[PDB]
This record gives structure tokens, C-alpha cells and sequence, in this order.
């Protein structure tokens, strides 16, 4: 017996008209509500007003995708998929009142997937219910353009196609400009909205950060494992030969670029496909990521932060083993300190003792197996964030998700693994539970990030005193079976670490 | 915290290698594992074999459409997507246990979709956790070839195209081999395997029981809302003019026929959506649907039932208003009895008040509303399979679901709405979620099911005295607030319901 209602709930009244939903378990639940249309490499505009009541209860279109996923790692990352189309502009809302004066924080969510795959229910972890039932927030997660419709310089061929370079990010504005002016319909605070994202998600709020057009509709930001730098290299230069390449492979006159607007998803994607890989190989432009310009400033770190992205307190996170997604090539639990010590020797050039005593003091309840699985593609480029952005005056936490599982043998911590536990979903990823120590680290950090978006201050009572970082002192909040507060603690270590390779 | 394991969890064998999975909730869960490989208009054949432990443990792909859903009603039936790839013929198993000696009934899922979509997971209600739990039996959920892959007449043009026009029956006793080879290994029975199915999976098990290939390989069969006659006629005929017309769509040349297999997947697909209906209009054949030949007899009341398959036992229904899926013009609780005969006698060319009489003869518990809702789609040929099943010596068993849901004021039972409460996951489709009401029908319906695949008898003490249907005597389980067995209790009724239009 689970709580159903739908007939004798109130109405909502959009600016552009009329929505009903469900309850489902207490929560007031909206799916593919539109916030715009767009046609092809052109900026989004309102969508027009309806009469009557319209239903919101099905997850609208998603973007359509260059390429088809291969999903192969189910137990580390459980996904969803969904139907295509270019009417692919709507967001998914979780409530716990639609009382306009409820006014409750309001947690908008990006999907990461570089900016060419995923959706606002790519990954079942998602799901808003648990984050607006345990926290009392309104759950607002979207779609937005991906890959070279969202992210395609077109501008060369017209000022129809002004600002196509960054389509995708005018998109969450769009969305952003929705929720301002309809949020309080489902008692959300439109003055208390904090944008967060992970992966390419986070990129897309650091993103939104040095957008100007976006001053004001955000008023913090958290970013997980969405820092990286020169190993997801943003696209920059002409978009001319790119577009020229395809236009020649689809058959079409240079004269002829306006109809690039209205060919087969399927053939421009097949055409991008196969030409763009020559113009990368000779070090050209081919898009499917921001481009800085007017609209986009560019990452703080790299150009400034703007002034107003300075006024943006930042919550920002990575996780111990990243990238390490495939099996050890051992079981980690067995092997003996003199295998390891040979595989060490091995890898990092002679230096496997010191790196083990520098690794004990950076981590001391840890196996020195772990460092081998060691992440230091987002640490780095996340630490430069932290500093960057204390030194610019501005406010920011940081947080390293360092909890092993129970999966291969204490499988370190691997991307989007503390996506169920931000979202107080470890319920919805198998492998995330373990027994007398899940629960709790869920419930710090979770009641962190709600701390976090009602105070501005994620301390709380089940965790250790986490101070803000500042420009010459990073204080890490290790979230794990301990959890502990470490200042500039791995310095040394990735400092050797990438000396010794 | 749920009870997860991976780590030393009992690995299984089968003829082509070892496999691991992995324990949620008690139950065992493999996902992805494939059981054959075909060639595009070609049959199944066995799996490569593999040296170590394969994970499987991730939905595996699943068949290419021709067209692309458009989810617009999912209170009404809850969807999940998946990447699509022609290496789709795989299958799920949830198991209480792997041990060989358990001997579980086991429960063969074939979804419905017409022939041409759907798949293992495209409901989340096929998800196989809780008829395993509850039901303590194996639930395997399977993909196989749809549409023009699966059903597409290519013998004209050589040999290696044979059985092409069922290929998507034959990866379905595939899957039944594989079930019969390897289900020991995850506690199943093979001795006593059920094939169950709802609409277009109806079919496809009825047409298996005239599959004499397939004789030995289940024991036991459940259609649901999967008889419609010539509402949803069988493709027959000469398949040489479609053949010609795509190959001239995709400017092949008359025996350019072997690039067909190798043609994109979308402009082979374009070419056959363009293409076909003109053929159809010629009254051609243009295929997606099973095809009588020597491979499958034709359905039982056609062209009458093989002796074998008079030996399997068969539970079937329909619900009482299948294809009434858009709402009703009105709040059927508030409007007149007078505005209602009007719309009656509008609808019935003035036979209103007879048809109140008959109905409420038939249908005492319901409002006169329901008349405009009633099926006559699937309950006649429904009620014709049957009769002509038990006349031919078999045992059925007939139910009609006519639960009244809480949304649209008492909406009657839509076509799937019955699928959440068979596999118990009326807990994943909130619709059907009923204070008082929906746990007490859904456990009378699934220990109905149960019973019938550990007995032969859906007898129990939950419900009404349920006895075969006879050849003059159909007997009518009519699951509802209050469940009742009734006899021909509906032939006046459909009978003027026709004349009457």
C-alpha cells in the first residue's frame, strides 16, 4: 500500500498556463514540463500559452545523441534511456508543498555526460523524491541541448544562428528563466536557487558561473568531480572547415547552409561522425563543448571570474579512484605488501617506499593498494578551482569522497559513485549499500548539502568543524566510514605521485 | 540499509561459459545474458564460447524500431528505454536461489508491443523481484528480433535467408533451449516451465503453442489481453513486391539484395516506413507479424490446435476496457443520468436503455458510464479462443480484470493495467495504488498465478471457486473490488453492443 493521488490535487498556474501532477508518497511530482522550444542552432524562446489543464506526468523527449551507449558497467552506475527529438527542452520537479508561500530552497540539477550524452533521468540516481521528501527542497532537474546541437558554432553563417556555439547553456538560462518566474507555484524560493551538477554537469555550472545573462537566476553552486582541465579540452577555433566538411559530405553548396537546419538528425550526426575526426587530427574546431565568447567568458581559473561569479558561494567535491572503473588486476584484500611493493617499484620509477610513507600521513586508514588507483585527472584541476576562486575573495567548500565498497574487493570510489549519496538515493544503487555504514555517511552528506543551501554553512552536528577554504589552505572534507577535516594534506602526495611516472 | 552482495557470490555455468550476478534483497539477479547471435534476416545460433567469469549484470541491449514512442501516458503504463543494437537477443533471471536441486517454476516473460517494440524492461513492471520473492519461482524476462528484423520474408532471394519471416518466433524457442540447457543453474525447473505474455506477448505465446519446434520446451501458458483477430491482422502473402520496393528506396539493385543485410538499420528502416503502406493498400503483404508456414501451423481457432498443443493448460484474459486510453469527455461520477442517455442513445443508434438493461445484468456493480468504455476489441476473439481450445480438449482458464482505477474519476481497466498487478510491482506503477483495495487483488491475482504454475490449479482460498471454461460453458473469473465467477455472462451483451453500431 504506497500513498496515490491525483483527481483532487490543486492545479498550477504557469505563467504560460495551467499544470497538474501527482502525490506519490506525500511528494507533488511534475515530469517533461516544456520551459522552451528551439529550432535548429538557434536560441531558445518561450513556450507559447494553452488554455485549460494540461497533464505533467510522463518524462518529456530527451536530446537526441551523436552516437549509441554501450552500458556495460550497470552495478557501478545505473542508467536510464529514453525516446529522442529535438523538442527535448523540459525539467522534472519534486515537491514537498505546492503552498506558494512554502518558499523552500530549490536544488536544480544539470546531468553531466561530457556535453553530448545523458538526460535529467540518464542515471536513476536522478530521481528527485528522496532529496524533496528528506530535505524539504523543490528538485528541478533538466534538459538541455547536447552535442552539436547544443554546442555548434554556426555563427560563420549567419546572425540566425547567433550564440549556436553555446545553444546548450542558453538552454539551462532558458530553464533558469522558468524557474523564476514559476518556481513559487511549487513552493520553491526563486530567490534560493542553487545549480548543481557533476561531470560534465559540474562544467556546465562553472560554466553558468562566467555567463552573465545568468547573473541572478542562481545563487550557489556545487560542482562533483566537474573540474578536469586539459584531459576534456574544450573545442575552440573556426567552425568553418568543420562545417564546410559537412556540408560536402551531405551533398550540399556552400550557399546551401540553411538547410543543415532541417536535414535527418540521423545524417548530420553520421556526417559529423565520419569528418570530424581529420579536422581534430589537424587540430581544428568540432565543437560539442563550450566555446568562450560575449556569452561565455571562459573558466575562471584560465581567464577571471567575473565579478558576479565571485558572489557565488561554491560547494565543490571529486572522488578518490575516478577514473579507475575497470577491475584490479588483483584481489586487493590478498595480495601480499611484497607483490604490491614490486608493482609500485614498477609503475612509479623506484619511488614505490616513499610514495607509501607519504601515503600513509595523506591517508592513514587506507591500503597502499589504493595507490594505485589514485586519482589525479580531477583532484588537481578541483584544488587550482578552490584556490582560484578563495584568492578572487569568493567562498567555497571542498569535499573528496574517498568511501571503498563492497564489490571487487573494496573497490575505491569511482565516478558518479557519490551521486546516490548526494541525492539520498543509495537506495536506488545496490552497490552503494553496506551494512552499519552507508546509511550514515548518506545522512552527513546529505545533511551537508542541505545545511549548505538553507545557511550557506554545511556544518552539522554528525560532522567534523568544515571551514571554508581559503587561497594558501584547502580544508578537505574526507566523507567516508571517518569522516575527517585535512588541510592541503595531499600536496606532497600528488607531487611525487606524478614526479615518479 | 538493502542487502546487497557481489563478492563470492556462486558463480554459474552454462554450455558456453561461467557467469556472475549479483544479490539485491535477498534475491539472485543476472541481467544481459545472451543466448544467441544472429545475422540480420537470418536464425539464431548458439554463442561464442568464453574462457573466466563474465559479469552479467547489465541490461543487455535491446531490437532496433522503426519508429521512435512517444510517451505520453506513463501513469497509465510506466516505460524504461534502452539502447538498441541488433546484438540484442539476451534475457534477465531473478532467482530465491542458485541451487540446482530448488526446482522453482519458472516464469517466461514475452513482452508485448504489437510485433514490433518493446522489450525485457520496457515496462518497469516487468521488473522480476517480487514474483520471485513472493512466488519463491525463477522470472526470466527476454528480448528477441521485432518488426521488419524479426518478421520479414527473405526466402525468395536465396537460402540463407530461410525461416526469415519468423525469425523473431525462432529466437523465442532459442531463448526456450537456452531456458531448458542452463535454468538448474539458477534454481529453475525446466520440467516446468510457464510462457506468459500481455497483447502483442500474447500472441507470440499462442503462436509458440503452434510452433511445433518448440513442443517439450514450456508446460503451461498465460495470454493476456493477446487474442484480436482481424483488428490486428496477420501479415500473409507474396513478399517479393515489398522486397522490390525497398530495394528500389534504397537504389539497390534487383540483386544488390545481400546489402539489405548490411544496409544502416535507419535508412533500412525509412525505406520500409515509406514504402509499405502503398503495398499494404495493394493488399500486400508487408510483414511485422507472425507468418503461417511450416515453422508456425497458424493460430489454433484458424487452422486448428496441434495435438500438442492441446496438452498445455492455459490461463487467459482481458481487462474491460483495453483500448479506452484517452479520457472520457466528461467526469463520468458527476454527469446526469439524463445527459447520459442522451450520449448513450447517441452513440447506440437509440438502443440506450436497452443496453442499461443488459449491462446492468452483466456488469451489476457499474455505473452505465462503463458502456462507453466497454471491450469489444479483444473479449470476442478472446471468448472464441476459449471455446475453440476446450472444444478441442484443452484446459483454460478465463478471467476479465474490470478494477475501476483513482484517476479520471474511477477510470475502468485500460489495456496493460493489469501487468503491474500479475507481477506483484503494483508498488512501481503508482496508478494502481488503491487504499484497501489494490494489495488485496493484487495478491488474488498473483497467488491465483502462482498456484497455476505449481498445481495446474489457479485455485486458492483467496478467491471465488474458479473452474475451467467449457466448450458451451465459458467460465468467466472476473477479478474486481469483489471478485466473481460468472457463465456466458456477456454474449447478449456484446451482441447488441454490435448490431447497435
Amino acid at each position: 500500500a504506497k500513498q496515490f493521488l491525483y483527481d483532487n490535487l490543486p492545479v498550477v498556474e504557469t505563467k504560460a498556463g495551467k499544470l497538474r501532477g501527482y502525490q506519490w508518497e506525500g511528494t507533488y511530482i511534475f515530469k517533461g514540463i516544456r520551459y522552451a522550444r528551439a529550432n535548429r542552432f538557434q536560441l531558445p524562446e518561450e513556450v507559447e500559452p494553452w488554455e485549460g489543464v494540461k497533464e505533467a506526468a510522463s518524462y518529456g523527449f530527451v536530446c537526441p545523441m551523436l552516437t549509441r551507449d554501450h552500458p556495460q558497467g550497470e552495478l557501478l552506475v545505473p542508467h536510464r534511456y529514453w525516446p529522442q527529438d529535438e523538442d527535448c527542452l523540459s525539467l522534472n520537479i519534486w515537491s514537498q508543498s505546492l503552498d506558494r508561500s512554502a518558499k523552500k530552497p530549490v536544488m536544480f540539477w544539470i546531468h553531466g555526460g561530457a556535453f553530448s550524452m545523458g538526460s535529467s533521468i540518464e542515471q536513476k540516481a536522478y530521481n528527485g523524491e528522496n532529496m524533496s521528501r528528506y530535505g524539504d527542497v523543490v528538485v528541478v532537474t533538466v534538459n538541455h541541448r547536447l552535442n552539436i546541437l547544443g554546442y555548434l558554432d554556426l555563427s560563420p553563417y549567419g546572425e540566425r544562428y547567433a550564440g549556436s556555439a553555446n545553444a546548450g547553456q542558453a538552454d539551462l538560462v532558458a530553464a533558469l528563466k522558468w524557474v523564476r518566474d514559476n518556481i513559487e507555484a511549487f513552493g520553491g524560493d526563486p530567490d534560493n536557487v542553487t545549480i548543481f551538477g557533476q561531470s560534465g554537469g559540474g562544467m556546465k555550472v562553472s560554466g553558468l558561473m562566467q555567463t552573465p545573462e545568468a547573473d541572478g537566476l542562481f545563487h550557489r553552486a556545487m560542482i562533483m568531480s566537474g573540474v578536469a582541465g586539459d584531459v576534456l579540452p574544450y573545442s575552440t577555433g573556426d567552425s568553418r572547415p568543420l562545417i564546410q566538411a559537412m556540408l560536402k559530405e551531405l551533398g550540399l553548396a556552400e550557399q546551401e547552409a540553411g538547410r543543415l537546419e532541417t536535414v535527418p538528425y540521423y545524417d548530420l550526426a553520421a556526417a559529423y561522425n565520419r569528418v570530424s575526426p581529420a579536422i581534430a587530427r589537424a587540430g581544428g574546431y568540432i565543437g560539442c563543448t563550450p566555446r568562450p565568447d560575449d556569452f561565455y567568458k571562459g573558466e575562471g581559473p584560465a581567464v577571471g571570474f567575473t565579478d558576479h561569479a565571485k558572489t557565488i558561494p561554491v560547494m565543490v567535491g571529486t572522488v578518490f579512484g575516478e577514473f579507475a572503473m575497470m577491475p584490479l588486476p588483483f584481489n586487493k584484500e590478498t595480495i601480499s605488501e611484497a607483490e604490491l611493493d614490486e608493482i609500485l617499484d614498477k609503475r612509479f620509477q623506484g619511488h614505490g617506499k616513499e610514495l607509501k610513507t607519504v601515503f600513509a600521513e595523506a591517508y592513514p586508514g587506507k591500503s597502499p593498494v589504493d595507490l594505485l588507483t589514485l586519482d589525479t585527472i580531477f583532484r588537481g584541476p578541483t584544488k587550482e578551482f578552490v584556490r582560484s576562486l578563495a584568492a578572487a575573495g569568493g567562498s567555497v567548500y571542498s569535499y573528496l569522497f574517498a568511501l571503498e565498497f563492497p564489490y571487487q574487493n573494496q573497490k575505491t570510489a569511482w565516478h558518479c559513485s557519490d551521486i546516490p549519496f548526494i541525492f539520498h538515493n543509495t537506495e536506488l544503487v545496490p552497490v552503494t549499500n553496506i551494512p552499519e555504514i552507508s546509511d550514515k555517511l548518506e545522512k552527513q552528506m546529505f545533511d551537508a548539502v542541505i545545511h549548505f543551501v538553507e545557511t550557506g554553512d554545511p556544518n552539522h552536528l554528525g560532522i567534523p568543524q568544515w571551514p571554508v577554504s581559503t587561497e594558501d589552505r584547502e580544508a578537505t572534507m574526507i566523507f567516508d566510514r571517518v569522516c575527517t577535516v585535512r588541510f592541503n594534506f595531499d600536496d606532497y602526495l600528488l607531487e611525487l605521485y606524478k614526479k615518479a611516472l
